[PDB]
């Protein structure tokens, strides 16, 4: 959601003096401890999230400042006079003070309104409004530069509906939008997808195992109608001939007709036609009967080849070839597929063969895919064009089956029973694909592209007994799609979408977060115990308050039972080194652009590279702008002074000298160094010293302690303040003039420009475009 | 010092994965550490 600010964020501060003689504006934007020894641009990025905070910048916003305006009392006088920024009347007050101390006649009636009109509001061209107020100039580079971020994502509600017309399917009711939305309206919305295969990538077992048991779960819960099979048992049992006083092969496969486990392996089947490569396999008895042969050929027949693999295959044909040929399973052993296909048919059974499953095409482009195609396998090897099964000789192979003699020579009672029973499977399986062609298209949908072509079956979990391969088959029920389940498809759309979105930026995350926080790994002890210490920190601090992570990603890694913690890092151990291109970010580019004039720029925030400590003796060049009385301030640090180079000490090499008290007599300058200060302008005068001793010498180190100035205005003609500031302080303290200060000559400087987008502008909250049926 | 819980979790993990009882209950964790000492010696 967008964020309307109504007040420009301006950070001036107008000082004056008792007298009025001299007055300055500073820009206070805070003050920030900086350390050393450690790098610079990490320190940056604290500050520069908390400084987003103090503008009111991190959060997506938009200006709303146009309507802070007033109108003067003259008659010609039309300009919009702004209420925002430094007052003008606050500099006004100042500038009259300055110029009583003078005597100098006050500010007149025309040159009033010269300096009271100008903050204006005035319209643009493309209807927007700019607003010209006295800010500071990094509160002017800071804001500006974040509304130009935030702005890209900032779009007309027409384009939103170019980018989203091909996802849109055909059975949901096109929304209405008011006529103010289409001409005035914009949305919010960040318009990048972010790729899901790193994730998967990595941990393939786990992404694999969580996303085929929550669809799994989906797809047991859908309706099926109750028909009893009492109609399909009378007809197997005529044609074979079942006895009630007899052991016949018929006995044994309608003994074991449970469809108990029904619901399981439906979401097994619909799992086969949604994914490219979703391999199932079946472990048959250790003697193989009627039911084994039975549950063989029905997977033979009517799965796709594609969830079929090469070693199932011939296990398979293993098994059919034990049965029916009438051979150990050692025999076998070591024959290949042709030759066991070659002893089968000699036999006289033909069934030895897989069959491709005919892809179908999806109507509308699938969900975090952009320009890509759907398809998806049709159910039970059946030609959508034709509507048969894809091998159009089945029914001849079922009468030769029939009247093949196999495990018996005579009679066809083994013979009689299978064909009879796979009548009625392609019987069924004819009738019902329909249904379950359906029922894969809508669970299709959820899934993208990038999980299409990598989710494989690993943990085996996914196996179906014999039993209810031929259960299902002879047993099967039509789908029927009530009104609950097909709201219930809607809300599972939902949170798949809200889910996927959480992990692309969860991955986001990740993928930053490795880049900078860890480096190549060498064959070394050292390199090692670098990276077990330096990960802990990071996988401690991470987990700690608010985790950086979504609990949609812990359930992911935490599948195998591993605690969320241990699983993030062993995540981030594969995600070293990698290449996987990341987006850089609106908010990304805002702390990049505060962290740099973080360092370019730091007297806003309260540290200097260098200070300088010299004799008060010595007469220095110091910036006499301001009118302070002894100035700690210069425009430079001074190069040469006396006609000799200024030394220069770094502040190691400082810290270990023991003749500092020969050195301090000449004066020097401590760089190599941050060094933190403050300073407090007082109004009257007084003699301007630091707060504490310069330096600190003990048997170990010299250490510089904590810089306060106490800066008063100078008055010449005080003739106790000179002796004081002549006599009693020894050393002086010299260091840059902070940017932020600006003498009030020189107000025109501040002078700044902001824009608040138009006012006629509409913003949508939920950019769908379609209704639910119901 | 050696945890029966993490034993136990990869027993079920591994149960759910894949009947695993032929070597599942012959797992004893009693000589942890005296096999650590070797593999850290080898």
């Amino acid at each position: 959601e967008l964020i309307k600010v109504p007040t420009i964020p301006h950070n001036l501060v107008l000082i004056q003096s008792d007298n009025g003689k001299h007055a300055l504006i500073k820009e206070d934007l805070g003050q920030w401890p900086v350390e050393t020894g450690i790098s610079l641009v990490n320190q940056a990025g604290v500050f520069a999230v908390q400084l987003a905070n103090k503008l009111g910048i991190d959060k997506p916003f938009v200006l709303d400042a146009g309507s802070n305006y007033f109108t003067d009392t003259s008659f010609i006088d039309t300009r919009k006079y702004c209420t925002d920024g430094l007052s003008p009347r606050e500099i006004q007050k100042a500038l009259n003070r300055q110029r009583a101390y003078y005597d100098r006649p006050e500010l007149t009636i025309s040159e009033n309104k010269t300096l009271l009109s100008q903050s204006i509001i005035y319209p643009d061209a493309d209807g927007n409004d700019v607003s010209i107020i006295f800010s500071g100039a990094m509160s002017h580079a800071i804001f500006t530069y974040a509304q130009s971020q935030w702005n890209k994502n900032i779009i007309k509600l027409d384009d939103y509906i170019r980018e989203i017309t091909l996802t849109v399917p055909k059975q949901y009711r096109p929304r209405r939008f008011k006529e103010i939305e289409h001409t005035h309206g914009y949305v919010y919305r960040e318009l990048n997808q972010g790729s899901l295969l790193p994730l998967v990538d990595a941990n393939l077992k786990e992404s694999s195992s969580y996303y085929f048991k929550k669809l799994m779960s989906s797809i047991s819960n859908v309706p099926v109608d109750a028909r009893t099979l009492q109609s399909a048992t009378a007809a197997l049992a005529a044609d074979t001939g079942q006895a009630v006083n007899r052991a016949q092969h018929v006995s044994m496969l309608t003994n074991r007709l449970t469809t108990a486990n029904a619901p399981t392996v439906r979401a097994i089947t619909v799992l086969t036609c949604m994914f490219k490569q979703f391999r199932i396999g079946m472990t048959y008895a250790l003697d193989p009967n009627i039911m084994d042969v039975a549950a063989a050929t029905c997977m033979l027949l009517f799965r796709p080849a594609q969830s079929i693999s090469d070693e199932q295959y011939r296990y398979c044909l293993q098994t059919m070839a034990v049965f029916l040929t009438n051979t150990t399973y050692d025999i076998v052993n070591n024959d290949t597929i042709d030759v066991l296909k070659m002893k089968l048919r000699n036999q006289g059974w033909p069934f030895v063969e897989r069959y491709n499953a005919v892809e179908i095409d999806m109507s509308v482009e699938p969900l975090r895919s952009p320009g890509q195609v759907g398809r998806y396998y049709n159910p039970f090897n059946i030609d959508p064009l034709t509507k048969k099964h894809v091998e159009d000789r089945l029914e001849e192979f079922i009468n030769q089956v029939q009247v093949g003699r196999f495990r018996n020579a005579s009679g066809n009672a083994v013979g009689t029973t299978l064909a009879a029973f796979l009548r009625a499977c392609r019987d069924k399986t004819s009738a019902n694909w329909r249904g379950y062609s359906v029922l894969v298209s809508r669970y299709r949908s959820l899934i993208p592209n990038e999980l299409f072509e990598s989710l494989r079956n690993i943990s085996g979990e996914y196996n179906i007994n014999p039993q209810d391969e031929h259960s299902f088959f002879f047993a099967l029920a039509q789908i029927n799609a009530d009104d609950e389940f097909i709201g219930a498809i809607d809300k599972e759309s939902a949170e798949y979408l809200d889910e996927y979105a959480t992990l692309a930026r969860d991955i986001s995350n990740s993928l930053t977060l490795v880049k900078a926080a860890f480096g190549p790994l060498e064959r070394t002890s050292g390199s090692i115990i670098n990276h077990a210490n330096n990960l802990n920190k990071v996988i401690n601090h991470v987990f700690a308050d608010k985790p950086l992570i979504s609990e949609t990603m812990l359930k992911i890694l935490t599948i195998d039972g591993t605690t969320g913690k241990d699983g993030y890092r062993n995540w981030l151990d594969k995600l070293v080194g990698h290449n996987y291109p990341v987006y850089v970010e609106p908010v990304v580019n805002i702390m990049n652009f505060i962290s740099a004039r973080f360092v370019a720029d730091s007297s806003y925030f309260g540290y200097t590279n260098e200070i300088m400590i010299m004799p008060n003796h010595i007469n220095v060049p110091v910036d006499d702008r301001f009118g302070f009385r002894d100035s700690p301030f210069c425009t430079s640090l001074p190069r040469t002074i006396m006609g000799n180079d200024v030394r220069r000490i770094s502040y190691n090499v400082f810290s270990m000298m023991e003749d500092i008290d020969d050195v301090i007599s000449e004066g020097f300058i401590l760089y190599d160094a941050y060094f933190n200060f403050s300073y407090d302008i007082m109004t009257t005068d007084g003699v301007t010293r630091l707060k504490e001793d310069i330096l600190i010498v003990t048997d170990t180190g010299n250490d510089i302690k904590p810089i306060h100035f106490y800066i008063y205005f100078e008055n010449r003609n005080d003739k106790k303040l000179r002796y004081e500031s002549k006599m009693n302080v020894s050393y002086r303290l010299y260091i840059k003039t902070p940017a932020c200060l600006l003498p009030l000559s020189d107000y025109m400087r501040a002078q700044h420009d902001y824009v608040s987008p138009s006012s006629s502008r509409v913003y949508i909250k939920d950019p769908a475009v379609v209704y639910t049926r119901s």
